[PDB]
């Protein structure tokens, strides 16, 4: 009967003087219980600035080193060498105060408004809200304004809603659980928050980071936000915003700048678990051709490998000559070819790869023998990432495979790692038994569930306990090395399983979704959320994985996700098949909405430049365009491509309309442009949406560079821009568009060999004036890039050379590397 905790008390804090202020304290442990095992007893806490915009509190052991994410996995500036204890500095609108209460509280204020942000005062009647820290549970708890915080992230889960919804319990612990099921704790894990302030000062936004790699479990209840870690250290971020964009440039600068993509990924991709032979598969790329609908890659599930065994062929099935001859007719279309791979390797002993890692000793263990689990398969040994010889391992197999069967990229499965049985707990072992045990599957199921047990152990005497959810990001940082030491090309790779960071190394899709309604809508929360985690190459399987698809969801299905960042037609092998091309209706909408996403395939090579750069998502709330505007916060089935152009889907089976949010002003149809939306507080319209049609509207005060609509990328870069130029009464418009050759591994980097366009137009009292400014002309001009057309839109008056209306300026001829500046008339 013993309670949870008793706290701690402040036994000394100081803030440095001579240099930019932290604070340093030394904790005491109150009172000692059993419950959920030994108490530390002293506790060094820190509270430094990073950056002016950027505070760091960590709580470690005072007297014993404790398991932190590596500096190689996740680099990062090193920590800092009644009454109360303030620190602020006078360039940071963060303000820390510890408060030396029995038990002890502290918070995180801004300097500016007095909000306070983050709120660890006890309440003393209440240990649910004290700071408890012992071996095997962390407990970190904020009181939050619960009409005013707006919270969104901490994932991976699927939601029907993006801003959190209060009362929940949100569970960490990367486990091979279909992204079908609401709720349950999925392949990632993502200990950040975004939180936006609906007042004071509107849109005031900061963000929230535990960089702690244990399982948790995150309960908030609207007023408060619980932290329940099953081990590590507390080592909180606080990125000061204040904007949404602000936020996420700032947490992004510390866990690692999303990589950039090869235009290519930004293609059309297909994929299915069960194509049978090399002949369906080519089959599948005629047929795509035939209906001229784009493909632009080509994927191969386990069904290519030797007994699902990687870095094998099937014989029979697969053969070599018939798979090269089909990779090579790909390349001269302008296709690529992505395989999969899963982590387990087979234990056979006269299979090569099984041979090689045994050698170099490549594998996880456990009572110290390689850690037996089952997968595809049958039986496997895991390789062990946090092992530099088994990356060595993984980039020269990888090197053996492509040398044989050339690649353009690799889809990581199964990471998390994913175990088809559960061993046996080590007995007596508090890892494999813990104290505390979280609610892994909604059931407080084992953490060893399904997976590798804790006690395992890896490089540096590190337990899969503290390194499981490491697994996945590890495995992503190997095989980007395998790709780019394989070829000098920008490399592409989607990894199921992600940790914090993991998107400065690969793309992402949401899992083992259904061919249900509900996941066609679920798709939307979940790419938001992972524009949150830095993960901007987000999306979902199109038609749905798991589960028979219909004509009806399939047809509104490739409408919605040929606009997800990553778009992928896939599916499992029980199921009817869904290559677009198989029903007229779904062929129909799928010519027309690849259409629209090619032609803005230069907006989302841009967009992912921007990304790279600052770590603003391709896909994006409403609200971080209108962060002034609270109706946008509670958003989640509408979602923007850029700052100006929003997507609006249907999301109902038999809907000819969708009731659909427009922010303030005037928005133009990018399928029609004579078909306009125009409000003034911004409200619901019930927009049109025949079976045929998906709505996507573009914002007064945008200019967006398109290209024409081709079969391939390839085909793509080489037509005219067209420039659509979106007018507003109040504001200037302005625009962006990056180039290079669309494969150059250092994105935008010394060398040079890339251009910059930013685009402006305003109107006087009787013209209207376009131009360009362009960083690094010569690239562009020596690429032979063609300005030819300029669509004005947002005018109740047309425009010449020297309700709304359209005005063409046609037949310029211009190059888009030579700036302009081109001065219109009214008529
Ligand atoms: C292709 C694909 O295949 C594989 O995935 C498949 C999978 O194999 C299929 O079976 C299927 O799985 C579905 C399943 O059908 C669904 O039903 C559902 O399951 C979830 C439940 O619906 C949900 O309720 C919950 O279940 C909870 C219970 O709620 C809860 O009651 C409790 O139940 C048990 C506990 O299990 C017991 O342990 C114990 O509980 C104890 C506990 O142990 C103690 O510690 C203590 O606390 O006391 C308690 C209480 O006594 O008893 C309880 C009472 O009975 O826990 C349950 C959880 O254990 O969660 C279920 C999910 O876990 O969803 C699943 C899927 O998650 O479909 C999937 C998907 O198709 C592979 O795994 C997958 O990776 C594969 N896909 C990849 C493969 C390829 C091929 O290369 C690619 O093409 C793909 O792209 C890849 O993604
Ligand atoms: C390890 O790989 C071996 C080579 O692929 C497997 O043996 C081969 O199994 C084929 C298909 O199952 C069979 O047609 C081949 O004749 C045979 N080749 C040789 C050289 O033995 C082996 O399979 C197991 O052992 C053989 C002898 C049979 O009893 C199979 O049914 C077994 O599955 C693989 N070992 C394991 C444990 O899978
Ligand atoms: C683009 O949208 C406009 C506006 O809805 C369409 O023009 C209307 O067409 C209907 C007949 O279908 C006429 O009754 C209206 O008078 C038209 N309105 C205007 C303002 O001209 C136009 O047809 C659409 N374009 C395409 C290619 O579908
Ligand atoms: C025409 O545009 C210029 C800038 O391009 C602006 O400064 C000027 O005021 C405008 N003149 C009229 C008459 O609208």
């Amino acid at each position: 009967g013993e309670a949870i905790g008793y706290g701690y008390q402040v036994k000394n804090a100081k803030v440095d003087n001579s240099t930019g202020k932290s604070l340093t304290a030394l904790l005491q442990l109150i009172r000692n219980s059993p419950v959920y095992g030994p108490d530390i007893q002293f506790l060094s806490f820190t509270a430094s600035f990073e950056e002016d915009d950027t505070l760091r509190i960590r709580i470690t052991d005072a007297n014993n080193r404790r398991w932190e994410i590596p500096n190689e996995v996740l680099p990062r500036p090193p920590p800092p060498p009644p009454t109360t204890t303030v620190l602020s500095h006078p360039h940071s609108d963060l303000v820390f105060t510890l408060f030396h209460t029995t038990p002890f509280g502290f918070t995180i204020y801004r300097k500016s408004t007095h909000d306070v942000l983050f709120d660890a005062t006890p309440i003393p009647s209440n240990p649910t809200t004290f700071l408890i820290y012992k071996d095997q549970y962390l407990q970190l708890s904020s009181s939050l304004p619960a009409q005013q915080a707006h919270l969104y992230g901490l994932g991976e889960h699927t939601k029907p809603t993006f801003q959190l919804a209060h009362n929940q319990i949100l569970t960490l612990w990367n486990a091979d659980i279909a992204s079908f099921n609401r709720d349950l704790n999925l392949y990632g894990s993502h200990p950040f928050y975004m939180d936006v302030r609906s007042s004071p000062m509107v849109g005031s936004t900061h963000g929230v980071f535990l960089l702690n790699s244990n399982g948790m479990d995150v309960e908030y209840t609207g007023d408060r936000i619980t932290y329940k870690v099953i081990g590590g250290i507390i080592d909180l971020y606080i990125f000061a915003g204040r904007t949404p964009e602000m936020v996420l440039d700032q947490y992004t600068k510390l866990i690692g700048r999303p990589a950039p993509m090869p235009y290519w990924a930004f293609g059309f991709h297909q994929c299915r678990w069960g194509y049978r032979d090399v002949n369906e598969i080519e089959t599948v790329v005629d047929k795509y051709a035939e209906a001229r609908i784009p493909l632009e890659v080509m994927w191969t599930d386990i069904d290519y490998m030797d007994a699902f065994k990687d870095f094998t062929l099937d014989p029979v099935h697969f053969p070599l000559d018939k798979m090269q001859q089909f990779v090579t007719k790909l390349h001269r279309n302008g296709q690529r070819y992505v395989p999969i791979l899963d982590p387990g390797i087979n234990t056979n002993k006269s299979y090569g790869t099984f041979i090689r890692g045994m050698q170099s000793n490549v594998f996880i263990k456990r009572d110290g023998n390689p850690y037996l689990g089952s997968v595809w398969p049958g039986p496997v040994y895991y390789p062990d990432f946090l092992d530099p010889a088994a990356r060595s391992f993984w980039v020269d197999e990888i090197k053996r495979f492509r040398d044989i069967l050339p690649i353009d990229g690799i889809w990581i499965d199964m990471n998390e790692a994913s175990n088809f049985i559960t061993s046996a707990p080590t007995p007596g072992s508090t890892l494999d038994n813990p104290p505390y045990k979280i609610n892994n599957s909604g059931g407080r199921v084992p953490i060893n569930s399904k997976t590798i047990p804790a006690t395992a152990m890896h490089y540096g005497n590190v337990t899969e306990y503290n390194a499981h959810n490491l697994y996945g990001f590890l495995e992503s940082q190997a095989t980007r090395e395998a790709l780019v030491r394989t070829s000098n090309e920008r490399p592409f790779l989607l990894s199921r399983s992600t940790f914090a960071g993991s998107g400065k190394y690969t793309a992402h899709w949401t899992g083992d979704n259904a061919a249900r309604w509900d996941d066609l809508q679920y798709s939307i929360p979940t790419m938001l959320n992972f524009g949150l985690f830095g993960m901007p190459m987000i999306g979902a399987d199109i038609c749905g994985f798991a589960e028979s698809t219909t004509e009806e969801l399939c047809r509104r299905w490739i409408q919605l996700g040929a606009f997800y960042p990553f778009s992928r037609d896939h599916s499992a092998r029980d199921t009817t098949h869904q290559e677009l091309y198989l029903w007229e209706s779904v062929a129909a909408s799928a010519r027309t909405v690849l259409g629209l996403r090619y032609q803005l395939l230069p907006y989302y090579y841009t967009l992912m430049y921007d990304a790279n750069l600052r770590g603003i998502p391709i896909a994006r709330p409403l609200f971080f365009t209108f962060p002034d505007d609270v109706a946008t916060y509670g958003i989640s089935s509408q979602f923007l491509i850029g700052r100006g152009i929003m997507v609006s889907p249907v999301l109902q089976p038999g809907a000819v309309s969708v009731n659909a949010y427009f922010p303030r002003g005037n928005w133009f149809s990018l399928f029609n442009y004579t078909s306009s939306v125009s409000v003034s507080a911004g409200t619901y319209v019930s927009l049109s949406a025949p079976p045929d049609h998906i709505n996507v509207h573009i914002h007064e005060g945008n200019i967006v560079a398109m290209q024409g609509e081709a079969m391939t990328t390839q085909a793509a870069r080489s037509t005219p821009f067209h420039l659509l130029v979106v007018m507003s009464d109040h504001v200037a418009s302005t625009g962006e568009l990056f180039l290079d050759n669309g494969i150059e591994m250092d994105i935008g980097g010394p060398g040079g060999k890339w251009t910059l366009v930013r685009f402006f137009a305003e109107s006087g009292i009787n013209n209207l004036t376009i131009s360009s400014e362009v960083v690094n002309r010569g690239y562009a001009m020596s690429q032979r890039w063609v300005m030819d057309k300029i669509t004005i839109l947002g005018l109740k008056r047309r425009v010449r050379i020297k309700g709304f209306v359209v005005s063409v300026i046609s037949d310029l001829r211009q190059l888009v590397g030579q700036a302009f500046k081109l001065e219109l008339e009214f008529e």
